[PDB]
Formats: C-alpha cells, structure tokens, sequence
C-alpha cells in the first residue's frame, strides 16, 4: 500500500487537521502515514494530538538550530525557516523509508513547508501541498508571484481592493500579516513558498464546494502553471472523544444558550483590550465560556508556547460577578467538544480556519474577531460573503470596547442581527455533512488523489 509521508510546519492549526487529513487516508483508503515532525523542542497539546491508529507512525526529527534569528522574527520566518533547515535531517528519515522499502508515494507538506520538496525531488517522490485555510487564501497565494511583480507599493497603499476570480475583494491593508511589511523577511519567506507552489503536483485544500463556490471553481479551471486542486474538506475533530471541569459546566447550561470565546492556539489580546471584552462579556449578561491567555502587545505571542496566571488580568470583581454564568479557563479548552456540545450558541473567533470549520460543522454562528495571519481575509469573506459571522466596530485606534463587545455578544446570541447568521450555519452544518459522504464532492476529490496515489504505488511496483 502507498506510504504517504507528512511534514507539518510548526503550529497546532497545521497538524491538527493534518492528523485528521492522516486518519481519513488510514481508515477510508487504506494507505500507511508516517509523520515526521520539525521543529525547536520537544511537543507541547501536540502530543495529545499524536496519541491514532496503527498505520500512523511518527518520527520527531532532531532540533534545528534557530539560535541566530532575532527575538522579533516574525512567526512566519520562524515556521518556514523549521522546515527549510531540517532537510538535511528528513533526507536521513527518507534514506531510512528506502532501507525498509517503504519509500514514500507523495510527500505531503503544508502552506509554508515547501523547501521540503528538494528532499521528494532528490528521492522522485511526487510533492504535495495540504493547504489548511481558505480557497480564497489559497487563491491569494497562487497570486501572490505575480502581484508582487506587478504592484511595487506596499500593499496597505493600495487604493483598491483585490477582487480575484471568484474570491471576495479585500483590501490591501487586510492582507495577511506577512504580507504588511515587503522588507521583513516573513514576505520574502511567504512569497518564497508561493513561488514554490507551482511545483506541487497537487494542492489538497481543507474547505468545500459549499462555502466557497465561487473561489473553488475558479481555482478549478486551467490556468498557467497551476497545479490541480482538491477541496477535501471539512476536516475537523468533530467533538465525540472523551476529556472536564469545563465540560462539567456547559452540561449545566441550557441549550443553545453559551458563548464561547477562544482565540486560536497563539492568539493573545492587549491589557486594553482584554480589559474590555471581560467587561462587555459581563455586560451582555449572555452565559460564555472564555479561553484566556495573558496580553500582550504582538497578536500571536502564544503561537509556540503560560507562565503567568492570566486570571490576575481581570478587571474588579469580574470573576464574582460571572461566578455563575461564565467559565474563564486559562490556555486551553477541548475547543473539538465544546463546539459540539448542545449548550454552545455562539463563538467569537480569531477566525483561524480549523476553529471556523468545527464551528461550521456544529451549525455555531460566528463574531469574528481576527488577529494574525491570515485571520482579516478570513473575517472579510465570513462576515461579507458567506454571512456565517458579525463584527464588531474597533474604534478608530483599534478598540473594542465594551459597550460593543455587549452589542455584538446580545446581536449574536438573542439578537435579530444574529437571526442570518444562524440560519447560515444551519445549512452549512448540512452541506459540511453532504460534502463528505461517500459520494459528496469532498470524499470524491480526496479519493482521486488517494486513486493516483494507489496507481503510482502499483506502476513503481511493476
Ligand atoms: O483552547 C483551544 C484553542 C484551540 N484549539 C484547537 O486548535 C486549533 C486552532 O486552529 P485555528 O486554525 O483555529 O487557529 P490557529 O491556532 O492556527 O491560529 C483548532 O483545531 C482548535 O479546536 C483547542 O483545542 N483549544
């Protein structure tokens, strides 16, 4: 049976689905996966996440050394740069799949891993790209070379918004994070992996026909040097494994009837902000349950990581006041169970994919509250397109505050602003449920590929 080999990028949002992505191939096609895993340390909430079937090996490859990047590289150098320097460790786990004759069908890298494919190229193991965000993201991306060429201002100058086929225009200032400043080199990084992109002999997308129509077909017509395309999602933990505290509690609540609030695995607010959204948390007098890191003033400061108790940045009597209707649990939440538990009615997200697809899978509408990344494109195409999310209004230097935060939060949960966006959600948890069926259009794409997969194996083999 084909071996496929996984190499993930640092970040939870990147192997969680992967694993999901790993258990699909295992169980519904029959193929082998083996993980091999980059990075500066040891696993975190990852190992969690690799803890699965018997036809998933991983290998933890020996640390790359990092110690020459400044303490402000951005995350995306970071992340690309963990992939880059571990070629020459993965040839050695590649030199080891020969020695046991498994050599590897495809080797599977994810948005920002794709200097991986000088080791699938050396070994003739066919690349592949497992794209975790959006088709209008991905569309952006397969872009990108040629914006670059063509617009020399940064991006934030620019005076219209890009409006590619079939995606939702967004504005130059909304771009994702690496993309706002050309001279850092988290853009040489991003716009190094796009260019990249082409040499893919498949891009496997985690979204689906019904949430992004129009993107997904444009991507889907033939177009110079572009790879084909495979919407294959929504590929999510939907929530049925066993924990508990927090659980505990939602169990308690009636249905429908709790907000959750979490943003990411590194997302962080400010003093300022923070402060603000626990207030107008309080002030809508909605039940919620919080996810909550200590603030700081980079966004995504969390992504690799608490040592601080974040529960000492609440304002006066915050916690006696919501003693009963709000559960605050620092770092991390079984987001998976959460999402699917009858008491959930609402979620005010970052906007990172995989949260948004478990969300969509559960019928849960949305207020998006983006952060890093490519959380803005995200937020527009949610709130302006697919109409599954609210926003709230930002002041004019940047604030949430809280008689907002209260507005969204009551619009959301018992508001007639929220009345279209539930409904949204409400046919998008059927069409999540339709797109992977055994003939839906998502199982039907990842099958080619796993039929391709299966006809190279047979080929080699003869
Ligand atoms: O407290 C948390 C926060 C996040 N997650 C999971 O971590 C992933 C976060 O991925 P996403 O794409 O939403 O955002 P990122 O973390 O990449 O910014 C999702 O699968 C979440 O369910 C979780 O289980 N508990």
């Amino acid at each position: 049976t084909p071996h496929v080999a996984i190499i993930p990028s640092p970040g939870m949002g990147h192997l969680i689905p992967l694993v999901e992505f790993a258990k699909r191939l295992v169980h519904l096609h029959g193929l082998t996966v083996t993980f091999v895993i980059a990075g500066e340390g040891p696993p975190s909430a990852q190992r969690t996440v690799l803890d699965l079937p018997s036809s998933i090996s991983s290998v933890f490859l020996p640390p790359v050394d990092l110690t020459d990047l400044s303490s402000s590289t951005r995350i995306e150098s970071r992340i690309s740069l963990t992939v880059t320097r571990s070629n020459p460790e993965l040839r050695k786990v590649f030199d080891s799949f020969v020695e046991g004759g498994r050599l590897p069908t495809a080797l599977v890298v994810d948005l920002f891993g794709t200097d991986a494919f000088d080791v699938a190229v050396e070994f003739h193991v066919p690349p592949y790209i497992f794209y975790p965000t959006t088709a209008n993201v991905l569309s952006f991306f397969l872009h990108l070379p040629k914006l670059d060429e063509t617009v020399s201002c940064e991006f934030r100058e620019l005076t219209e918004p890009l409006m590619l086929p079939g995606c939702v225009p967004v504005a130059g200032k909304d771009f994702l994070d690496p993309a706002q400043d050309r001279k850092d080199d988290a853009y040489k990084w991003l716009l190094h992996n796009t260019k990249r992109y082409k040499e893919a002999e498949g891009i496997l997308v985690n979204t689906f026909f019904e949430l992004e129509p129009n993107a997904i077909k444009a991507l889907q017509e033939p177009g110079l040097d572009k790879p084909p395309v495979y919407p294959v999602g929504p590929l999510v933990n939907i929530g049925k494994q066993e924990a508990s505290e927090c659980l505990k509690w939602l169990d308690n609540q009636p249905l429908g009837s709790v907000l959750y609030v979490s943003f990411g695995s590194g997302g962080t607010l400010t003093c300022e902000q923070l402060n603000e959204l626990a207030l107008g948390l309080a002030d809508s007098e909605q039940r919620f349950l919080w996810v909550i890191r200590s603030p700081s003033g980079i966004a995504n400061s969390s992504y690799f990581d608490s040592q601080t108790d974040p529960l000492t940045f609440l304002p006066p009597g915050f916690l006696e006041r919501t003693k009963k209707r709000g559960f605050v649990i620092p770092f991390w939440a079984p987001q998976a169970q959460v999402l699917a538990h009858p008491s959930t009615g609402g979620f005010l997200t970052h906007c990172g994919w995989n949260s948004t697809l478990e969300s969509v899978v559960s019928g849960i509408p949305l207020i998006a509250w983006p952060l890093y990344a490519e959380q803005k494109m995200n937020a527009v195409l949610l709130s302006e397109d697919i109409r599954a999310a609210l926003r709230p209004r930002a002041g004019d230097d940047g604030l949430v505050r809280r008689e907002e935060v209260a507005r969204v939060v009551k619009g959301l949960m018992e508001g007639e602003e929220g009345k279209g966006v539930r409904n949204k959600m409400k046919e998008l948890k059927e069409a999540a449920c339709r797109v992977l069926k055994d003939d839906g259009t998502s199982t039907k794409a990842l099958s080619l590929v796993a039929l391709k997969w299966k006809a190279h194996k047979k080929e080699l083999e003869q």
